[PDB]
DNA sequence: TCGATAATAAATATTT
DNA sequence: AAATATTTATTATCGA
């Protein structure tokens, strides 16, 4: 398919938004975008890339600690409350 | 009510896909980012000026002419093939 | 970080 | 008397 118009907040911010709990570790995040999104089943050394700048980048995406127990790969991300949601 | 973070493009984009016919007029993509969003059912003169920018700058918008038995203001708004969706 | 794209703000232009 | 459509420049934001 084609590249979907969505900038990488937008994708994110669905993706978390449909997230049991709003959170979602990175590899998640990686995998709805290549489900609901045929175009990003490949490159996906750049655009995963990118992905993870604008995590790190904007403030609006914020590091959640996994559980002691069920530790694992990764935080959870989730929106900064003084968004919409 | 906050700001959501989908570009003009996007919200044109989402619009178009759910309608019906494939197809909205102006006024239709107008009432449907109003329904869905009610960040922008403020600064409407600002904002759409954006959208009617977005909807002829933009090749994957392409306009679809009213019937002649049905006319009206304006014409329908669909996604080019050429541009993928 | 640097190159690409979006968006704000207009005047212009078309049409009912 | 308006909604709709096109166009240009500039500022802001995105993304490779
Ligand atoms: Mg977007």
């Amino acid at each position: 398919h084609a590249k979907p118009p969505y900038s990488y907040i937008s994708l994110i911010t669905m993706a978390i938004q449909q997230a049991p709990s709003k959170m979602l570790t990175l590899s998640e995040i990686y995998q709805w975008i290549m489900d609901l999104f045929p175009y990003y089943r490949q490159n996906q050394q750049r655009w995963q890339n990118s992905i993870r700048h604008s995590l790190s980048f904007n403030d609006c995406f914020v590091k959640v600690a996994r559980s002691p127990d069920k530790p694992g790969k990764g935080s959870y991300w989730t929106l900064h409350p003084d968004s919409g949601n």
